């Protein structure tokens, strides 16, 4: 079995994810099986202890748990699943060491980093090999990647242990990607290539040896450049391979077969491989940039969010937008409005920012709030939903926002304006969003709704069960703990909210809708994982066709894409 | 493209049918024409041809009197009238109409001036407005910065009915350091 | 007495000359005397035997030899002199210790790194503070600072030997100003420091301590990114200084003072200061910024070079041009045409870039075309240098351009077609320009005319006497070899091609002009060296004046800047 390693850099956030990926989707279609396995040198939980909307995600894809954010990158442009075993963070590890010990497995004799750790690292990836995905036998090349720079403590133990991993197997067995990056500021213009020189020292400096010299660029650089790094780095001189800032994520592929790196895989590792065209597919990625570097109506999105720019906590809503908009063709123009720059002490205190933020709002025809962070910036979205529902705006509820959007409907349409969830305050006579746990069979305590959870719609004539093609039960990700009281849900039944999305209990309340307008769908669970460019998800083609008024028309030819 | 002279004959030929005779050519456009187009009004509006006179859209009100001395219009009315004329340097006063130049078209702080009015853009009812801000800006060397902001887009039915131009009246007074209302019309 | 001492940082060539020459600068108007020592670490020469135009300038300031380029910013700012015994090169120590170890020195044992070349650096340090400028009497703060990066082999030894000499004095006679940079690519956003924080790891490493943070960066960062760094360098809170892309030289004192980091080194050094206003003299960094940044004419100046963009081989160019113009009111326009695209070869290959770069050299009203790089490109000077003798347009040739310029007058005016140097082609019967060496007293073979060199006039009523004051004997740097044939001279002598600048044997041409022509004026010297803030090159205003004409008046008053 082939292993590629995929170590650190200069820098680790500048799109490493999709660096990796790339080798893994171009032999999948080939007729190899590839797997992915993650590491993380970080000590804390990677997504189990990790803050929910600050810096990262809770990365949740056909998992019982939750696992890192950069796995999204290996699942969207392959189509294979992975487990809670794939990704390996330094905190499991202390805790089956402890187990060991107590029990007695070491002979009774104290442990240390050599040859009691590089060992046990080894072990963890025999036990993935073996399981495959649901539907396949046994996996030929392993993708590995490791978070963090180079030359870290916590990256340590993990160089030490794949540089004897190799030596178990035969040579042709493991191969190394090291990826490393080359500024240029913009005072300077000549490309002072010394950062990546010390990259690449460090890594030679443990017993490793460089093959695909990966270097990150802002332009595409000329040939003096890759004379030196053949002499600098001591590699050969078509193992350089330069990338620059690409215009989306899914032109990397498209960028290695153009250098003529792909061969090189073939005779370093000795595989067979049955091409058609030129190695990989080309009647899929190639057409892919067909449908969205062409013609574009320009449709404006205008969003709601915590921070005023893109960053980390908005990873996986910028991804599931593009995979939506070539399928009608339309423009990412995406800009990002802070919900705590909406209320009324930011109008007394900096009035520059307030009405700018509602100017690019009110030119949109799409309302996409996620989720906030605690109870900073409540109150600014109940200002962007009221409007939402009198202008006939769309607007579409991934999580948490749609108890902030209850309670305005019992304001402004009902009148109940002391009534408030318990999160912010829970000394109320009005309690409308409680919180409602789930005790399992063996948990103790109040649990989280989180895993393969399956719900069961309600209501037949619906906008969103059309979308599935009507059908009677569905299974999707959950993250939310708090539900609704359903002791105070027979007032909207008299009103225009209906619930058309239940649980199995019939106890709790999802997907709501609203009768009157045109577009206005809440739900709970987060529709932009279970998406991808092969198959995009049905609830966030809804959002895009009401932006254009094209989604009438979609429904009676019989949802082509459903 | 071409300046095709057309509407300004007619507008000659209306006032020769009376029993005057023009004698200042002044003719307004929009950019220095050359020399292949004051031929033509030479001999289609029948006059002399040191009498046309080229003027086109200025940047400001008071280039008018540094433009006319550039062409050598200035001594003919002194022969068309007979007149004598005690000048200094070069026909009327230099030390005024130059040195007043030399006062804003330099360094500017750029001053943000966001006013609110009855029309979004510029008009006749407020003419007098804007040329009284040029004259008092020039002493402490600032740049003509003044934005229209309609009264009738700052109230709650705008708001209920087209919020685009709502927020974007607001944007631009929030940034300003400077309030003159004048008066509206009725209620 | 104090030492300043700046290391390396990530990279090496973004402008680590205006850093360190800041602190020089703001204590010498104070009452201080502040010296200057250049490191190089490089095996090589670092003028000596480096090329002429290609990755590099022969900076020769008041020196009888050579030293590196980086001593230009220690110069131009304050207004000491510095010598060869300044600039200590690797190459340079390797010499002095094979003398010593054949007379015998060292006991007559063996020497290695430690405590053998330690030592023997920290005695260069005493023998340059002994030695102070003409006009003093003892320095007592030094700037030190060194080439490269952190982490070469080439850079061991000197951290080594500097980690000793503080040890040997007491605990407030040094200290250490650490510069690093700080990336932020346009595809991530966020200012995700990682480089950093590995450079200041390394230095601390050896035994040194960084006391002034120093951080480049693009954009002026807010205040959670220094309180990120202050936990991971384990410095203090005001120590970290923000440094961003200036749109100058001259504003790195104006930084500095904002921050409020001038008084942390009067409280580490222990020292007095007589200051009037604010720290530093206020009378000249703001009144200098008061004349750039105001009105500007727009002032058009094309040149003809090597390359199309700024490099390494035109940095003194480009800064004697910015002190020149601040006295007229003129803004700084300059564009590199390539020297190599102007010939008959370009034209029938890429006619794209040919008609371009005489597009933006047509448009200006002044040449200064310095000197090329053997023969390549020398055709294409020739086209540009007949043109504007006909067109008025003003020439100005700095140094080896003017050999290309004396063949064209004798092809055009007077025609002679074989004419041709004997650098290019020596084979020709009409030898105009040859090579003249000097033979001085103790020198053997064809020296090169460098060093302490003294001109002296020959005509009486010439446009470059003026400038200076109407003198008789001036005193100026020089580097070229090749001279101009005494026995050809004749014949120019009936035509306007006059030679107003000799030697002193009278046999060596150096300034020459051309009668009938407004200002054409071709001279050897180089004389953006002899050029400061506080008094600029008589030449290069006279270039300026004339693009705008404004020349003729500046004579009539008295030439109130000679």
């Amino acid at each position: 079995m082939k292993y590629i390693l995929v170590t650190g850099g200069v820098i680790s956030g500048v799109g490493k994810g999709v660096i990796a990926s790339s080798f893994g989707t171009l032999l999948k279609s080939c007729g190899l099986d590839v797997t992915s396995i993650k590491i993380d040198p970080y000590i804390n939980i990677d997504a189990g202890t990790f803050s929910p909307y600050e810096h990262g995600e809770v990365y949740v894809l056909d998992d019982g748990a939750e696992v890192d954010l950069d796995l999204g990158n290996y699942e969207r442009f392959l189509d294979v699943t992975l487990h809670r075993d794939n990704n390996i963070t330094t905190g499991k590890i202390y805790k089956l060491v402890i187990e060991k010990e107590r029990t007695g497995e070491y002979l009774g004799k104290t442990v240390q980093v050599v040859p009691h750790i590089t060992d046990a690292i080894q072990e963890w990836v025999e036990r993935v090999a073996q399981t495959p995905v649901q539907g396949s036998s046994k996996p030929q090349v392993c993708i590995v990647e490791l978070g963090g720079t180079i030359g870290d403590i916590e990256g340590m133990p993990f160089v030490e242990a794949f540089r004897q991993f190799q030596f178990r197997v035969k040579r042709e067995n493991f191969c190394l990607a090291h990826v490393s990056l080359v500024p240029l500021p913009k005072a300077t213009g000549e490309p002072k290539t010394k950062p990546t020189q010390s990259s690449v020292r460090e890594l030679r400096g443990c017993g490793l040896s460089p093959d695909l010299i990966v270097c990150r660029s802002e332009k595409p650089i000329g040939l003096e450049v890759k004379e030196k790094i053949s002499n600098f780095c001591h590699v050969g001189p078509d193992q350089v391979i330069c990338i620059h800032d690409l215009n989306s994520i899914y032109h990397v592929p498209l960028l290695m077969e153009q250098n003529g790196v792909i061969e090189y895989l073939n005779e370093r590792l000795q595989l067979n491989i049955d091409m058609s065209k030129r190695t990989k597919c080309l009647q899929q990625w190639r057409d892919l940039a067909r449908r969205t570097e062409t013609v574009r109506r320009e449709v404006c999105i205008a969003v709601v969010g915590k921070y005023t720019k893109f960053t980390d906590s908005y990873a996986s809503v910028v991804k599931a937008l593009q995979h939506a908009a070539l399928a009608v063709n339309r423009k990412l123009e995406l800009v990002f409005i802070e919900s705590c720059l909406l209320e009324e002490e930011t109008l007394h205190s900096e009035p520059s920012k307030y009405h700018k933020e509602w100017q690019k709002l009110c030119d949109s025809h799409g309302i996409l709030v996620p989720g906030g962070f605690g109870s900073r910036g409540m109150e600014g979205k109940i200002r962007a939903c009221q409007w939402a529902r009198e202008n006939q705006k769309p607007l579409l509820g991934i999580c948490l926002g749609l108890q902030a959007a209850v309670i305005e409907f019992a304001r402004n349409k009902l009148g109940l304006k002391d009534a408030n969830t318990t999160e912010i305050d829970p000394n109320t006579a009005n309690a409308l969003v409680i919180d409602m746990p789930e005790h399992h069979t063996g948990q103790l305590g109040g649990t989280m709704r989180l895993g393969k959870r399956i719900t069961v719609f309600s209501d037949g004539p619906s906008v969103i069960r059309q979308l599935y093609g009507n059908p009677k039960s569905v299974q999707e990700r959950h993250r939310h703990r708090y539900e609704v009281n359903p002791k105070y849900v027979h007032l909207l039944e008299e009103q225009g909210m209906r619930f058309v999305g239940t649980d199995v209990d019939k106890t709790r309340m999802e997907i709501i809708e609203l009768s009157g307008h045109p577009y206005f769908v809440a739900t709970q669970y987060h529709p932009e994982y279970l998406s991808r460019p092969l198959k995009p998800s049905p609830p966030f083609l809804g959002l895009i066709l009401a932006s254009v008024d094209r989604l009438n028309q979609y429904i009676q030819r019989g949802c082509r894409l459903s």
